[PDB]
């Protein structure tokens, strides 16, 4: 090789054969990827390989229900583009355009029927969407709008009853959301406010007990969170603070035993984290340091050994990596590369 | 409230809200279920509740891609019957017939497009199948045959590339299998032999690295296993012995960190187990005892705290339960009930 907290720089997944794969953007705007050779913590890596393209968003990878990776990104023409594996253990298609004009990073989820659906802000600052017409395959539907006015990158998750739900910051800086009223459908609720004042993109995750929980940096630069109180249903909890003082977007992942763990850059530019103790219903720890000097938000994922691995850009613009050990965490190692923050919203 | 090793007596799942739910059969041939109140190891249980019906197979629960449980069982008329949740946190439909004439327990998996497909032996001892015509819903297709001649209950899994694959003992007592040539399709391979001599129903599981691995009791009453050598592909390994002397069918589950663990009744009628050490690619332990005096094969599942829980019938015909603790395993406790082995093949 109008603002939000500093973004995550890579998109990462644990793939169908248990290997982590990371996607980023280089200075000449191509998408690059790196993957583990073996399905274990501390595996050697491929090194960075270019998938070409010319992107103007964060590239976002998603796993189709047949196991094939597909990467979505905004192009220089502001259309949504994508590229996909022709088989789970094979090569890639060419980059192809799905048209439209978009103004955020794309957000992707599979419906219960296997059709990917993609969400992205439009030129009008509404949330637009487009979907595969058949499971894990093109061709795609026409674009349409779910309205609203949003000021952050959107994030989508699936409820435990199969209904997609999308979250995004509004013009009043509150967290807003909208949901499918039935799985696989084009029937959506109205937008509703969950209030709060947020200063990062929201992060959403499903708990062990089937509730959506959303994390975001607050107006005080603490990490805050809010959750569904009943599985796949409102009412939501109040916003609750997890404290800390964070200088990037947060990242969240589940441990082996479903205990949630949040990561973010701190005031000293080190990686910090806080986790649930005891169980997935337990109280959160104090914030503790994992060291490093990072120039992006962290990106967290659980590997095939059930350990968390965290990636973040370094002062040299390489991607660095630390992971959980029995005792502690490993020292930061470099995966090299030269990565940029290509986020469509900053 | 012509033979195979003693069966598992209940069907168990970790549900969309993280609670274990178990399904069995009572002396008057109704299906009963029991569920955890809370999504944690050692949760109190509902106790046994009747779903009615009159069944002549093991009842087998499967989770639809919208999170709704659906239970399948052979009826007194030898047709396939089923009953389903009307919503993930709600009640059940009435029992409804999907017709056909079947001679094994049903085996179920969701295609990548969300359509359940059910496999069962016919009166001709071939493998027949039927599927939902749309994702997570009826109506269902017509019945059709995938041929073969089988002598055990069949088991189905999905490959890491989304192709269903079914395993069953043949007339020569070898393990045979057959697979979809494409996800979601009605295009199947020929039946092929994986050789060996097996004396239980086969158990199939996906490894962390996307390979199918099959377990079964051998002619020597040891536990044996065999696996795909490449993710979602042949060639298969040789049959390899895990030793032991087992007096029931084996059960297998994955730990938190993806380490496989096998369970079976021993010559002393206690529960015994053997596990991978170190990681999901590590060597297997010696067989060790979990005590108890059991009158069925064990049934193993990972709970929402990432601990294994094992269920087995006791000398009083109640269902008993032991689970992993930090140090060891818990003492057996009774969930009550009076359960029978309703397996369509014994
Ligand atoms: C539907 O409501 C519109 O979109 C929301 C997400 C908010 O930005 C709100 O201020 C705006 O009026
Ligand atoms: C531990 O190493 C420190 O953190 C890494 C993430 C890099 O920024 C490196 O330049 C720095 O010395
Ligand atoms: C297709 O082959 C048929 O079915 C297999 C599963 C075996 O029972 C074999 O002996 C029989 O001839
Ligand atoms: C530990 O308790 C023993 O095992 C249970 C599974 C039951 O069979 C019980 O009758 C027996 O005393
Ligand atoms: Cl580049
Ligand atoms: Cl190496
Ligand atoms: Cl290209
Ligand atoms: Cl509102
Ligand atoms: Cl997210
Ligand atoms: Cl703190
Ligand atoms: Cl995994
Ligand atoms: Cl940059
Ligand atoms: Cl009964
Ligand atoms: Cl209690
Ligand atoms: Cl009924
Ligand atoms: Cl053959
Ligand atoms: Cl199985
Ligand atoms: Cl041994
Ligand atoms: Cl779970
Ligand atoms: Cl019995
Ligand atoms: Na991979
Ligand atoms: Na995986
Ligand atoms: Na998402
Ligand atoms: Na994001
Ligand atoms: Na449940
Ligand atoms: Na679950
Ligand atoms: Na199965
Ligand atoms: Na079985």
């Amino acid at each position: 090789m109008s603002t939000i907290a500093l973004s995550e720089i890579v998109s990462v997944v644990n793939t169908s054969d248990g290997r982590l794969e990371v996607f980023g953007v280089g200075t000449d705007k191509a998408v690059w990827h790196n993957r583990q050779m073996a399905p274990h913590t501390g595996s050697p890596w491929s090194g960075w390989s270019s998938l070409k393209g010319q992107v103007t968003s964060k590239p976002v990878v998603y796993i189709n229900t047949d196991g094939r990776l597909e990467v979505f990104a905004r192009g220089t023409d502001n259309a949504l583009w994508h590229i996909w594996q022709t088989a789970t253990n094979a090569g890639w298609s060419n980059w192809q355009s799905l048209g439209g004009v978009i103004t955020s990073n794309p957000a992707i989820y599979a419906n219960t029927d296997g059709r990917l659906e993609v969400f992205a802000r439009g030129a009008d600052n509404a949330l637009w969407h487009i979907s595969q017409t058949t499971a894990h395959s093109g061709p795609w539907s026409s674009w349409a709008s779910l309205n609203g006015v949003i000021t952050s990158n959107p994030t989508v998750h699936i409820n435990s009853d199969g209904r997609l739900e999308v979250f995004a910051r509004g013009t009043d800086n509150a967290l807003w959301h909208i949901w499918q009223t039935a799985p696989d459908s084009n029937l959506w609720s109205s937008w509703e406010s969950l209030n709060g004042i947020i200063t990062s993109d929201p992060v959403v995750i499903d708990t062990a007990d089937g509730r959506l929980e959303v994390f975001a940096r607050g107006a005080d630069n603490a990490l805050w969170h809010i959750w569904q109180t009943i599985s796949h249903s409102g009412p939501w909890s109040g916003w609750q603070s997890l404290n800390g003082v964070i200088t990037s977007a947060p990242a969240v992942a589940k441990n082996c035993d479903n205990r949630l763990e949040a990561f973010a850059r701190g005031t000293d530019n080190a990686l910090w984290h806080t986790w649930q103790t005891v169980s997935h219903s337990g109280p959160w720890s104090s914030w503790q340091s994992l060291n490093g000097v990072i120039t992006s938000a962290p990106t967290a994922v659980r590997d095939a050994d059930g350990r968390l691995e965290v990636f973040a850009r370094g002062t040299d613009n390489a991607l660095w990596l630390t992971w959980q050990t029995a005792s502690s965490w490993s020292p930061w190692i470099s995966l090299g590369g030269v990565l940029i923050d290509a986020s469509a919203i900053k």
